[PDB]
DNA sequence: TCCCTGTTTCACGTGGAACACCCT
DNA sequence: AGGGTGTTCCACGTGAAACAGGGA
């Protein structure tokens, strides 16, 4: 037994961390794996996105990294019984301030995530990671616990500089704290493929990634998530788009990239 | 005079922040009035959409706040004249630790901005600040800073949410730092009213809050921001819209905006 | 009393005569007013609408407009008490010779039906004629035997010039044979208001004929047949649609346009 | 060269006659055929359809039947190259009563058609003559004319009875005064094929005559002209769809029916 | 070089209709 | 059988964007 941690991780906010994070979870239960998907995010969409309510939470996933409890009574069970989830909730905000206080004495603050994780890491298939939106202290402890990382990109102008930038943040913790890192793919999210600056801001990309991005083991074809409403009004429904419209074009890209996942 | 300090703020990331603090300062420039845009951001998207390279900048606004300069130092003048900027570079990341070492001494991190930036109050008619996505220590500095915020929002699932965030910091800190802080705007971004989840989402908004939402005073017309890719493409260019393409409908609101903010 | 004669007419067939004459027929009868329905086409679609098999059928209104029977022999009960039938045939299709013959004569061929009609006219509230598609002799017969005309109108390209049409030969013949005769309605059919042609062809026919159009009394709305399987289906089973089903909006279409009439 | 004669005949109004026959004529000479369509209805919804209004004609078909002139003196030119036309108007409507007189006389009032066309029968590839709504005198000289018949067929409950009457007036001339002529094919017209309506419809013909309906040559599949607003918006053009919008299944449905008759 | 036009493609909202469950 | 639901499926209208060319 042992699990494969996955961080979805951008710097930047609105790229579709989220989304892929509680849809690549549940495409992935679906194949009958078991599933551990961990809030990283204080203001806690996925949570909210599979229908609990952060007024109906008692213990964060903050509690854990505090000592205050352990991650196996934090847990939560989903609609889906291949599906658990660690939520959280704002008072990881106060996350920040205890990195730094860890920081003034100890060498330690990078690997809470990690810690908090090592008692289940043995109980899961994949444990996957949505992380916030920056390079701060929380996405530190995201990448640093993981095995590998998604990178989901919007194809607008200022992916460019916020790939480099989240890449050199990846390389300098491979030569720090988790020497294991890897990239497990680009995602390219709410891709219109028609327009000027999606085929130039890929064609910029590729130019350096193409070797990263996500395929279709099948028919060797990109994986890409596109741009759909029905992805948009998926959370308004407390479920994944698989249980809310199983033949969406964003239904069906992202157990496509479950599959390309599931190859290795 | 003394200028107003406009902070541009949101709890999310993605929702336009950047886009509307540019395209706003470049508007009131042509109008002949003169203003500075701060770019707050570690990423540094308003630098970047400015045209200035990021390694060609060398001292930041974080140095200001850290003293090392003045931030009559790090002004840069743009292409256009009546328009100033503050660069930025993921160096300001160090300021959430200095932050909280400032809060550990005298209560202190939370006017930092307010105090870099009485050097040069009575040197512009408008200062725009434009914030990074969270209520971390950075944007906290921004609205503590300003006379009124404006609040760019994105219709879909979670703006109601992020929204209250925003507005419960907004009331703390009016009781706390500044009492006089207040609420310039709402403005839809990246609007597609044809869109159930827009239509939905605005429902849910106008019902607490219609009041608060820009409007252009000849009409009473509600402003919002059109889904333009050549908003996105601007950037690109180093260029505002009104340079790229004054005729755009993403450059016509944004100088009804402009123009709505003159008026009072 | 008097019975008010109503033909159904229209330069072109397909465009719902003999539907609305079955229905309106239905409709009124359903008021417990007594109505003559006089199927005057040789095809006899009316005829076949009420479940009449043309096996059948013996002694036609053929028959009595040459004088070979008397109306009342012909008339039939049908399932609705308040409705009879004058049934038709192919055998009718014999009429334009004789008219013919006839006019070469006297002037006689244009009132045969008028004629042939004043055995009964005192036996009825309504008599519907349902026309064929044409301005031929049995038309001809239908308008000049009717103080009211009906007009349905399918709401495309060639529907101007068919009104434009019948309207000429309406008002030669208010100023021959039938002077008191007047228009009392057009009434869309199959009515689909999202398309262009059908906005197109309604908004030139309101520019010349609003005032012609009918109207239901209690809020002035526009009467018009909604397109509906359910009333193409129901002379398959003999039935007009408020038999075969009530709640239909092809049959509230339908029992609003009999009230409108009711009112005069 | 021989001519084929093909007319398009219904005694059911609105059924897609004319429709047919001009799109039928003008797929036809595309395969760079020559076309003779022949206007046989006095409303002349063809001639329309080909863009010369009935206030602009000189000398109609009408003329020749009477020989106040010769087929080849009323023939006009199309917009394309292989497809000519002899126009109708609304003094055709005086035929029936030629007819009539000619019946007095000479047993030879059904072949005015035939005769008024012998002058052409070698210049063309395919005479095609849009028929108007009955079994009166001008449909019995457009089916004595012809070697072929198309008949089009709306699949409502109306085509049971109407059929089988058609098909009796061509038995009786089979025996009269067209021996060779034959059915060259049942066309569905305006075709919504999941309407329960359609299919019990079309399976009631079809258990008398799926030999009679057209076929894709390649494929066997039965031709049928989809209901689409295209075909109904086409004559507002004073175009056939082929060049109005070549794509659409209306036009795509006309030319495999152009095919089908071209294999023979 | 600018900028006018028309045409194509695409996602989304819309509503009539067949249908598989539903109640009872 | 009767009287909901809600679900899928289709054609059509709409509006943003790309584009081709057309234009002195
Ligand atoms: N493929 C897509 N098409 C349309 N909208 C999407 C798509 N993916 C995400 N969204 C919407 O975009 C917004 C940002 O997505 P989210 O996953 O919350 O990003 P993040 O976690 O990176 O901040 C949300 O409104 C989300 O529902
Ligand atoms: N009205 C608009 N239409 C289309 N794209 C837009 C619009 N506004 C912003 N964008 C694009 O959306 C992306 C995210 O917006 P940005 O302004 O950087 O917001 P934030 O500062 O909140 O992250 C950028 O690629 C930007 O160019
Ligand atoms: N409102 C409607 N919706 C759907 N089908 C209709 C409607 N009105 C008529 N029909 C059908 O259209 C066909 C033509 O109508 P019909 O009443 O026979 O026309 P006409 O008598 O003018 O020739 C018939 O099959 C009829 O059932
Ligand atoms: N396949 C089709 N889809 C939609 N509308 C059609 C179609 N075929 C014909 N129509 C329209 O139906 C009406 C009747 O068609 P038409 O060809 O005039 O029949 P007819 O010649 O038998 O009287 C016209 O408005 C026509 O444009
Ligand atoms: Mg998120
Ligand atoms: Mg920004
Ligand atoms: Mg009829
Ligand atoms: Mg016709």
């Amino acid at each position: 037994m042992m699990s494969e941690i996955i961080a979805v991780a951008n710097q930047k906010g609105g790229v579709g961390k989220t989304t892929t994070a509680v849809n690549l979870a549940a495409s992935l239960a679906v194949h009958e794996k078991k599933i551990l998907l961990i809030d990283f995010d204080p203001q806690a969409n996925a949570t909210s996105s599979l229908g609990f309510r952060r007024d109906k939470i008692d213990y964060d996933i903050y509690h854990v990294l505090i000592g205050r409890k352990q991650i196996s009574q934090v847990i939560l069970k989903t609609q889906m019984p291949f599906l658990d989830l660690v939520p959280s909730n704002l008072g990881l905000a106060g996350f920040e301030k205890t990195f730094y206080d860890s920081q003034d004495e100890n060498k330690r603050g990078e690997l809470m995530l990690k810690n908090a994780l090592e008692s289940v890491v043995g109980l899961y298939d994949y444990i996957i990671i949505d992380s916030p939106p920056a390079l701060g202290p929380l996405t530190i402890n995201s990448l640093s616990a993981a095995h590998s990382v998604i990178i989901p990109i919007q194809c607008e102008f200022f992916a460019l500089e916020g790939t480099k930038l989240l890449l050199n943040t990846i390389r300098m913790l491979q030569k720090s704290t988790n020497p294991k890192l890897k990239i497990r793919g680009f995602l390219p999210t709410m891709h219109v493929p028609q327009l000027n600056l999606t085929k130039g801001v890929l064609a910029e990309l590729f130019k350096y990634f193409d070797s990263e991005f996500f395929r279709d083991s099948a028919t060797g074809e990109y994986i890409m998530i596109p741009k759909s409403v029905k992805l948009a009004e998926s959370p308004s429904f407390g479920k994944p788009i698989l249980l809310y419209d199983i033949k969406s074009n964003g239904s069906i890209a992202y157990q496509k990239l479950a599959q390309s996942i599931l190859q290795g």
